[PDB]
């Protein structure tokens, strides 16, 4: 049907339409008579991963071969999202499974949204992974995703009363057609014990077993029959009353049993420390043995990269020590030369509580050989230190791995840079921020070890696959090759005049808001104007992200019309959502809000059809690449300095919304990269949030000043959003006016004005998409194949590839 | 290469050669190079699983267009075994797989032993279960067995010094490539909530869920192109802090995860309870639900039959109470009659330790509708037996549902003959016991419902897959069509005096025991002579089977070897094998003898290669198949009127051995098919049992008379088999000296005179093979085609047909 989705050459059609008969008949043991839409999904799955497999075992095989240097990311979250269309997308397969599946009288559209989403992340870090690993497999890297296979990923949000109810997301119900369980590379993992000291060094002892089990899901690159592996695992008890003892097997294997859904935010618990070790326990082995099959560990930074995702996966720097020093029997100095240049660390947020700060009780107990090697690394560490800054005994306790305190803490951040070659941020002024605030005393010490990483997102599922409508009009015009160098997206300037262009442009951006429109009646019976201007926020619920200031201008927007009724106003679609973690008090009560202005603004027949509010229950990777090619509006309000970088807001870029922020995190980049003009920048730089803050933050100030605010505080307070509790929302109106760290007032003027801006431009269709077209034309920069490509020079030491291996 | 395993024909072994190499490419994912033993198992397992598919897909087509009577065979327990060489047997597939295999350059018989067995059952009663399954597809009866899918089947017993250790069975590790989840079927169990009584009947309320998934495995007849349906149901927490609240579905999950390795033995714990109510509860819904698909009850017992495996799934007679009553809304009078006549019992035992009597407080809470239910049965029936026998109140309370006593009970065998047409025994005399003693009382209220159905064993698993060699030398002479119709092997009687036959069967014993000997070294390391007489007791370890008796025996040779060293014994491997359950001291002490009599017996010199005591370990399915074929001599022991049937003494009279016992269970029919004089039969028939009972069984007795005797029990006490603990086996000498249930001395005297005549007999090797032969010609009527074909036409009301369906 489009020319970006590859041939449906006859061969292949009839070759398709066989093997989906075969597993529909020998796999999944059904007849046309019986089978369910469910069994015509996997038919076609496991159809497609036929194609995946011959890849697989001669990628593996050329790996042998050829030995080269082998980059392992760790994370403790793989944001995956459905495979099947992906899959198709990166073997040129979809229009032929079109048509194979039309034929055989099926659509593959009611097909494709079957498939759960692999949920094992919690948005932008977890996504980042997912990303990255698409642009590793592309670009022909040695490239290895592990992590922990959660039997229960991130879970489902269900809306009841406006309240964010949690329910389990069992994906693993009706099986999982990608992953190939691997039993036979099970390894031991070890627990609790205490440590000996014998003649020949220190032993661990005593020591609880938990096997891990691996299970490998085939990562492929785009159209160059790479595919990469991700390999995550699962706790397994051993085999060595009766019943009890069976049953109680139960408490080994929650090592893998659930997520934890918190973002930006540390919770010190053990079940967390022991998915940590169990990761990178598991993940070292395999890595050494895969390095021993190539004694000598002179060489293994030559053979090994291994990338920390955040502190997560911080414990793989004393346990690569403790394997170096008491198993292989290295020493120190030269083990801790080995992994230094092995390892190396990304940094996701400054925010103080987010950082991981494990007391070392928990540590003592679980893990004591660790802890040992631990304090002589922050000993040795620390003299360092002293003979560069002599006498300078502030910065030796600022500076120690060691917190003190009422309970004594590691800091996990302080012990990845001590240990890593290089530290990174993922945005230029997120890094430019590390070296001037949170890791100044270290960025003095090791100047050489700080670098930035700008974030991107894949244009293959972010584009080609949610998108085929924009990226054909695109392909038309100057080819398909940018999808694999999105640079190219540049030559597109040259068509900010072309009245076919504009119009085209536009007609896309219809036909998605139209087709959104639809999905939500059907699926959610809700009545939506698709003329409006589609103004979208969707990111995790947290205070630093200001969901709240939107809701402040939302009920301004309606204010403003009860006002003056018969005044004409640019209609908007008003879209938030996203998951707050389950504990989180306040973020919870944020959606409540939402939901409760939705109930006033939705209803009032004043309004119209001019003001919806819609909160976007569950929102997850299949429903972002849905909403997101629909949205006319990008909200990313983030308090300047918080947001290190974002990555919703380039998929926005990419598919045609413009965007509404303040100069924080990545927003800085892509304003500098499309031109200031054609970008909506308000609020607060990161200086005048210094500013503010040396002076004192007085929210009562802004309430005293603006009218309009104080009427929205009133109206808050005084139930006039819950006419059956008056003081339902007494939480927030206190929190703004009394302890608001993230200070949504002092940008509320400057953000209502500028979206005035906005709406202004929407009521000019053509100039509206005119920059619309330079932003989508500047976003090539916002490729993680652009960022992979920059962390295999600058850190790893590995050239990129496009080139194909044999089909 | 031998004529009953089938044809390899040209087409056949090509196919199989290039499936094998499909499913290892794409299935395995693996090529020849990485490949260990098991990819291969797994990759022929998938490949001979493909020619069940279309067979399992007509089969069930079958039944649903000529809607047969269904039967349904309900067990906690299907001690499967292995399936891989059964299928191929079944279908004809073994030559041809052995021809495919070999030109891979793979030994099959290698890739079968690495197949675990499923060991989802405890011993009898678990493995009559499964031979009835084959026997149920090789009639073509529309035949479902239902279960439960136990994550973890009977333990794998280990020996450490001479003691059995328990270690999880965990069989599912690899994956199980026989079965298909089918979680489209799943269906709600009810627990706990409590009773509302309205206007329109009971209510069963707040109620917690637990989810039941199927499995279904496919279990096909031979040469018939009949598959029948294995479903095991495995248990599902529903998908509605938050960390713990995942956690905690483990409980509700907890139902599948253990097989209760207790035999012949009552332990009333709410888990186990919950198994059966859970079994129970799934499998009726599922019933109920085929029978809508094919308002009108009076049908159900024509078109449903429902068989109780021992009193484990009762409770499907007040459930089925419940669904016709308190959701169908028929009468009470109605739903009873439909009930009665839908369901049948078969018990396995009369011992009153293993029957079931659950306390009425656990039914209280746990099932608290069918408590009421319960006690409307018991009350409406109470009511029948004063009617016919006015007057007689000891015979209501003896006859009650309910017992009274410290703790309230239901005794749930009570419950079974109450609500089923049919009860049966498993052997003739087991049978008649049943009338004259437990269930006197209900005989005489309802003569018609008793029945017996003499067990037997499938000579598909029990012959040709075991013992080919066997099978073969019998076909030679009389053909294949023995193999579905036993019977047939009376035409070897006039073979008897035949030299060929003669040195045929001696020389297949000869080979059996042979390959058993190497392999005893090989996975074992112990040292046979392969000319002695193998002498063998495998079975659950318990008092009532006399173990003991045996060991008394194999220390009665060893004393007198040692006595006169220079004179001639016909040598002996005796070999005892079999599991105990976890609790049972006396069982764990009795395997501990075992081993304790070897260690002084196997490292004496003076006794040479002569006396032998071997226990074998972890006797299972899978064992069975090669022991059994290797003995000379089958014990079968047990106290008269104590083994309810017996059906591993068909198994070895079907492969060559012959039989030294009481008569006892199935013994007694046995020996009435071969002749007496075939037999080696001994000790106190039932009649002498009770008359020893009236004057009161006295040990010391025997002791005082029997100067061997004494000896023994000296040697015993005095720590001659313990020579580090002296006094390790005063439980046993106690037991023995003042309450033995099962007066091991009364039969002493005749057992061991009765073994001097099996050693005279197997001097003359020729007179041996002889009665060997009378033996295996007459074992015709221990075919479990036999059973089910009585099963059929005296209980279910069903024609069994030998016809295929079209392949
Ligand atoms: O716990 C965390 N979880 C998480 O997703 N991020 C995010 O990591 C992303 C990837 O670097 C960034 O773009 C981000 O700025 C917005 O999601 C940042 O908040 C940062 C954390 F600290
Ligand atoms: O709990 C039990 N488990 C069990 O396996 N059987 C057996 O059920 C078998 C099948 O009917 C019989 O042959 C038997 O006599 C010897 O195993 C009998 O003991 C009887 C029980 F009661």
């Amino acid at each position: 049907q489009i020319s970006v989705r590859g041939l449906a050459g006859v061969e292949n059609v009839t070759e398709l339409k066989k093997n989906f008969n075969r597993h529909l008949h020998f796999t999944l043991v059904k007849d046309r008579n019986v089978a369910t839409p469910r069994d015509y999904y996997f038919a076609l799955a496991h159809t497609v991963r036929d194609h995946l497999v011959g890849r697989w075992i001669r990628t593996q095989q050329h790996y042998y071969e050829k030995d080269p240097k082998r980059i392992y990311y760790l994370s403790l979250e793989f944001y995956m999202g459905r495979t099947l269309q992906n899959t198709m997308v990166n073997l040129a397969l979809e229009n032929a499974c079109d048509e194979a599946t039309y034929q055989l009288g099926l659509d593959m559209e009611e097909l494709e949204e079957i498939e759960e989403d692999a949920g094992l992340g919690n948005g932008g870090l977890g996504r980042l992974a997912a990303c990255f690993l698409d642009s590793m497999a592309t670009l022909g890297l040695a490239a290895y995703g592990y992590g922990i296979r959660y039997e229960f990923g991130i879970f489902n949000q269900k809306i009841c009363g406006g309240w964010q109810m949690e329910e389990a997301d069992d994906w693993l119900r009706y099986g999982n057609p990608w992953e190939k369980a691997r039993p036979e590379f099970t390894l031991p993992v070890h627990f609790y014990g205490r440590v000996e000291h014998t003649s020949q060094g220190a032993k661990w002892v005593d020591t609880q077993v938990v096997l891990a089990m691996p299970y490998d899901t085939p990562v492929p690159g785009y159209r160059n029959n790479v595919v990469n592996t991700m390999r995550l695992w699962s706790a397994k008890a051993p085999n060595d009353g009766y019943i009890q003892a069976v049953l109680d097997r139960n408490l080994a294997e929650n090592i893998s049993r659930v997520l934890y859904p918190n973002d930006n935010f540390f919770e010190g618990k053990e079940l967390r420390l022991k998915q940590e070790y169990f990761v990178v326990a598991a993940t070292l082995q395999d890595i050494i043995r895969r390095f021993k099959s190539s004694t000598n560990f002179d060489a293994f930074p030559d053979k090994v990269a291994i990338q920390l995702n955040d502190t997560h996966p911080s414990l793989a720097i004393p346990e690569l020590m403790r394997v170096l020093v008491d198993l292989e029997r290295l020493d120190w100095d030269k083990a801790w030369e080995v992994t230094v240049k092995t390892c190396a660390y990304t940094n996701h947020t400054v925010l103080p509580e987010a950082l991981e700060r494990w007391p070392v009780h928990l540590l003592e107990t679980l893990l004591p050989r660790h802890l040992q090697i631990i304090y002589e690394i922050n000993q040795r560490f620390l003299n360092r230190v002293a003979a560069a800054f002599p006498g300078d005994v502030d910065r030796l306790r600022r500076m120690s791995l060691v917190e003190e305190g009422a309970v004594k803490r590691i800091n996990m951040a302080h012990l990845c840079i001590a240990g890593s070659h290089a530290v990174n941020g993922v945005a230029r002024i997120h890094s430019e921020i590390l070296k001037k605030t949170i890791f100044k005393d270290f960025y003095e010490l090791e100047p050489h070890k700080f670098q930035n990483k700008t974030n991107g997102i894949t244009p293959r599922r972010w584009l080609v696959l949610c998108n085929p409508g924009l990226a054909e009009i695109i392909a038309e015009r100057i080819g398909e090759e940018y999808i694999s160098d999105l640079d190219q997206l540049r030559k597109l300037l040259s068509y900010v005049d072309d009245e076919a262009f504009i119009r085209d442009v536009a007609k896309v951006k219809q036909e998605n808001k139209l087709k959104f429109a639809a999905y939500l009646e059907r699926e959610y019976k809700v009545h939506i104007n698709p003329n409006s201007l589609f103004d979208v926020q969707v990111k995790r619920i947290h205070e630093y992200k200001r969901q709240l200031l939107n809701c402040l201008h939302v009920i301004t927007l309606y204010n403003r019309i009860k006002k003056e009724p018969n005044k004409f106003v640019v209609p908007r679609t008003v879209m938030i959502g996203g998951k707050a973690a389950p504990g989180y008090h306040m973020a919870k009560m944020i959606i409540k809000l939402i939901t409760a202005i939705g109930d006033v603004v939705n209803h009032d027949p004043v309004v119209g059809d001019r003001l919806r509010v819609i909160f976007l229950e569950n929102y997850r990777v299949s429903l972002a690449e849905k909403v997101i090619p629909a949205a006319d509006l990008s909200e990313q309000i983030s308090t300047a300095g918080t947001e290190a970088s974002g990555t919703g807001n380039m998929k926005f870029m990419l598919n045609g919304a413009l965007t509404i922020g303040t100069m924080d995190g990545a927003n800085v980049e892509m304003a500098e990269e499309a031109g200031e003009e054609n970008f909506f920048i308000f609020g607060m730089r990161v200086e005048d949030v210094d500013r503010l803050d040396q002076r004192g933050y007085n929210a009562q100030e802004y309430y005293d000043r603006i009218p309009e605010l104080r009427q929205i505080i009133e109206q808050l307070s005084s139930g006039f959003f819950s006419p059956k509790q008056p003081d339902l929302f007494k939480d927030i109106v206190n929190m703004l006016m009394h302890h608001d760290r993230f200070k949504v007032f002092a940008d509320y003027e400057e953000y209502v004005k500028c979206q005035e801006r906005v709406s202004a431009l929407y009521k000019n269709p053509r100039e509206w998409t005119r920059m619309v077209i330079r932003n989508i034309a500047t976003s090539g920069k916002f490729s993680s194949d652009r960022t992979i490509a920059q962390y295999a020079r600058e850190i790893w030491g590995v050239e990129p590839s496009r080139q194909r291996l044999p089909a």
